[PDB]
């Protein structure tokens, strides 16, 4: 056995160091994993180790039974909203994702926000219930006993609430005092949550110890409508006036990440910094505070902020539009602020259908109702409506002009429809019946042009401006398949699994055969 | 830390094979990744350090050297080999253009294969260095104990006088049964022989190849039948017809001696290592005349006038070139039943025909590439060749199918041919093959990007058609495609042809569309 050094000519250009045996070449993976764009580690458990290679980084969502409405969104169930880049933050005032862009402020994306609300949704149903922590549930024998510090211009007294039919803390703290604290002490959980009811300007702050050495990081939410602020140790998030009663929930990971991370870009920075432990509260200003809890999760809450941040924002024409210009790549045209999105009106459908199934509050199934509007306008007449070769009704992720066709939007946007379809009953749901059932038609027809033998390509721009495929990235090759495949449980058509298999394969390393 | 180890590689959780570790690198063995990357290589031995040679395809870009027009070599076929190709079954021997094989015994004439070798033909005459010729028997003997030939008793060889040939020439009179009447011939270095022949009764030429397989040489019988092609030991025989009226013969010994030894009755002539060595001698048997022998390096216009000749001679009254096989496409396409056309065989037909018209003004060649045009016309179901793209956009069809197709490659070589005939006939004559052109340039303008994989090239659109996957090109037809592209950039100035050649291009190195 000889194992040398052999020279690698890689197509008549550049040349790598390769190792041979005898007749057999071996290849670097260092230069295969960019060449090929592959993946691979050696990992090694306790008796040996192995090079695990991968052709690609995404996978397919393990379905456990037929889509319905009121169930589990897709895969949503894996999805983490929060982490992505583009979320700036947690909105105080609203409890929902902004988007990032440039400048200081957001702009509200309902896509966005309809997928915090139904991977919320979806998580409800497939995680175990969080650990709930109740804190100040001591009750002093006399204020000296108190957990709570009361320093020197301040108050801090239990009292019985008549009009709740508890007991409360009523608290008084100048803005200027240190504040009225409470100790907390969790270093498991990290997402809080208190009844508030403020009479005058104030604010709730949270005390933060961080994997980052140094002070703590101090999280602080006042009674304004301030976004996010980032000024050394301290983090802060107008929540609004809060003067009537209202419980406040808020994740201190995020709120912590997306502070040490706030920049004036469409990008949050990355940090690698972790709470490590609740400390304690502090509170300024007068008022009342009751049901001080911190718990692992609490996900429906977040599901209702989304929820009914979309009843509260739909528009006259049942849509929701995107307030911001976006300009999708050369050769289409700028869409100007207040455009509407298939996959935002389809999202919006979903969220809503699960929150009146839950609550049977009308409501919720009146705005979904109406968040078919768009579909039966043109892209041109403010409208999400596109027509493929004068043939194929299209609903438009991105209403441009001229038209783009991309897939994932459309297919978020019928499950959108047969959400409603499904739940408005047969004569309500008509509309969306029709709408839902003139769209799969066009998708299964046009569900070839989408696949390229080995991926699938996110659009047909390729095909409408005369230009290079925009291939679809692995993960949106993975949504492909989990959408193909939840329409597979509620439509029989051959077309759905024979196009799941071999888009499968394509993550696998398989391809369509030549000739 | 670890220098050297046999390291366990999962594949996609899948197989395990065996990689190299050392240090922080781990190598993968190529023999896998040959299979599962679909990619190319080799260890080629330096004079002093040899290397592995990896490729990402195979097939190369044709390095263009004009703007391209109608008399000038067609495309890239200088470098084409079309007799080599499994599905030539042999040269007819009454013809003198290519069969194409097929189940049986037997083979069929495919106009687009006769084309090919034509076109092919016609571009290496105007390619290569000129032929070594070499004519024999020019020696007058002063009688006959003093002849260059070999005459058995009972046999005789005589130089006469032919009045109406107005040349002199050998008559031969040798019983079938006998040795023959033998010339000896001797070369080593060229294999295209070539003799003027008038026969008188039945009887034959052969010619004797010594070749790199041991033991005796091989026999060329060429004999006055209609049978195709025989192989019988050492003895490969064509049939090539009565030859009562003098005609020029010519063989490419080669090609003649390797398919007769892969001779089958499948559609795949089966490959050799054989190669004729030594020209021997040849011998004839029979009674006629024969003249001018000749052996060549080749003889490129002769086959490239025998395609021609061969296209006008077989047009039938709707100007088509009718495949009279049934073809099978796939899956999902009904049957071509015999007398099927192809926009590739009438585009490639008006490219040799176009060809021959300018080397001869014979107006026989330009008036069969004008009437080529009537298939266009007529919807495939109909007997035609056009197909209709979701009711927009008019196509040629390769295979006019149905359902509808859409093959690229026998489309463009469609327009080609229409160019071609458009430019040559003339404003007036030309107008028809002009208005086909330009609509089917718009088509293709419009349907490109939807053959375009962001990695390589879709041979068709039944993928869309059938609901079904693509159906790839492989690698020698997407540099078809790539050659194509880049001919019709030099006659129309789209960027489109510009832009997707140049991304094309970039996918033979593994250059990819950018992915979101
Ligand atoms: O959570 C998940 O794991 C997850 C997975 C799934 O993918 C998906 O879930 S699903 O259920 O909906 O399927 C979902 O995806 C989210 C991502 O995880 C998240 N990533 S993040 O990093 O964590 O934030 C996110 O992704 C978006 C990001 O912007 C970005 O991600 S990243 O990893 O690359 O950082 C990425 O951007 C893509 C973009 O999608 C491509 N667009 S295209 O239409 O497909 O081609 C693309 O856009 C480029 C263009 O190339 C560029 O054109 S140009 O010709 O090169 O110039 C153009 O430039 C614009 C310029 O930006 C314009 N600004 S504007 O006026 O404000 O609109 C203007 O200046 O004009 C230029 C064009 O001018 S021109 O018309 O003259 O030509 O746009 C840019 C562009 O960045 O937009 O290529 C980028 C990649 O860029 S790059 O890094 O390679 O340079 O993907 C984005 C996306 O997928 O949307 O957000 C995802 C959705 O989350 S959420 O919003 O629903 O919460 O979650
Ligand atoms: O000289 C060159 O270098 C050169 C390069 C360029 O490529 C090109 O030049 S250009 O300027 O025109 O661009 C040109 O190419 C020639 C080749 O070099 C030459 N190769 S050769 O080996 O030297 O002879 C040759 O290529 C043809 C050969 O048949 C073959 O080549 S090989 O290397 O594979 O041996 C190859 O066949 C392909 C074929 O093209 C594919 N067709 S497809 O439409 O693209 O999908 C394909 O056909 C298969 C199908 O998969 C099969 O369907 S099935 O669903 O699997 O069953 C189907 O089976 C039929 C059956 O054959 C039928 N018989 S029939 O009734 O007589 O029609 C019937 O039984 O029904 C079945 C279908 O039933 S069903 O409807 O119910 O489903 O057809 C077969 C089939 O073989 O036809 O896949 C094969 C590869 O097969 S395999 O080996 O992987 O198994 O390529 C052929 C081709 O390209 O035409 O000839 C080329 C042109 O030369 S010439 O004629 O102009 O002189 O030169």
């Amino acid at each position: 056995v000889r194992y040398e050094e052999i020279d690698c000519l890689i197509n008549d250009d550049a040349t790598i160091k390769g190792r041979r045996e005898g007749s057999e070449v071996y290849m670097p993976f260092s230069w295969m994993e960019k060449y090929f764009e592959v993946y691979g580690k050696v990992v090694q458990y306790d008796g040996y180790d192995r090079f695990e290679f991968s052709h690609s980084y995404s996978k397919v969502y393990a379905q456990r039974e037929q889509y319905h409405p009121n169930g589990v969104f897709m895969s949503f169930e894996g999805y983490n909203v929060e982490v992505r880049d583009r979320v700036k933050c947690i909105s105080g005032v609203e409890g929902v994702p902004l988007s990032t862009q440039w400048g200081p402020q957001g702009y509200f994306y309902a896509i966005q926000i309809a997928q915090y609300g139904l991977s919320h949704y979806s998580k409800n149903l497939t995680e175990r219930p969080p650990h709930v922590e109740v804190y100040d549930t001591a009750e002093e024998r006399d204020s000296r006993s108190s957990a709570w510090t009361v320093p020197k211009g301040c108050s801090l007294t239990r009292v019985y609430d008549k009009t709740r039919a508890t007991s409360v803390r009523e608290f008084s703290a100048p803005e200027n005092s240190e504040g009225v604290s409470l100790p907390l002490g969790n270093t498991k959980d990290f997402i809080i949550s208190f009844d508030l009811k403020f009479t005058s300007n104030g604010s709730v702050s949270v005390i933060l110890e961080t994997t980052e050495k140094g002070p703590p990081f101090v999280i602080h939410y006042v009674t304004t409508t301030q976004l996010i602020l980032l000024k050394d140790r301290d983090i802060t998030y107008g929540i609004g006036p809060r003067t009537t009663w209202t419980t406040v929930t808020r994740d201190l990971l995020t709120d912590l990440r997306k502070g040490i991370g706030l920049s004036n870009t469409k990008a949050v920075k990355a940090t690698k910094t972790m709470p490590r432990r609740v400390v304690k509260l502090v509170v300024h200003g007068t008022g009342t505070i009751d049901n001080i809890t911190i718990s692992t999760t609490s996900h429906m809450a977040a599901f209702y902020a989304a929820s009914d941040w979309l009843v509260r924002n739909q528009d006259e024409r049942g849509g929701w539009p995107i307030m911001v210009t976006r300009k999708l790549g050369e050769g289409f045209r700028a869409l100007e602020p207040g455009w509407y999105s298939a996959m935002a009106q389809g999202q919006a459908m979903s969220t809503l259908v699960r929150a009146y199934l839950m609550t049977k509050d009308d409501r919720y199934l009146k705005a979904a109702l109406r968040a078919t509007g768009p579909f039966k306008l043109p892209s041109e007449q403010h409208g999400v409506k596109a027509v493929f070769m004068n043939k194929y009704d299209w609903y438009e992720e991105y209403p441009t002009i001229p038209s783009s066709f991309v897939l994932n939007g459309f297919i978020y946007s019928l499950i959108g429809l047969f959400d409603l379809a499904q739940t408005a009953g047969e004569k309500l749901g008509r509309d969306a019946g029709q709408l839902y059932s003139k769209g799969m038609e066009s998708l299964k027809v046009m569900l070839p042009l989408y696949d390229t033998g080995s991926g699938t390509i996110y659009d047909l721009r390729h095909f409408i401006l005369g230009t290079a495929p925009n291939l679809a990235r692995w993960d949106y090759h993975t949504t492909h398949i989990n959408q193909l495949q939840l329409l597979g449980t509620i439509d029989n058509s051959p077309i759905f699994r024979d196009s799941v298999k071999r888009w499968k394969s394509y993550l696998k390393g398989g391809r369509a055969k030549h000739n």
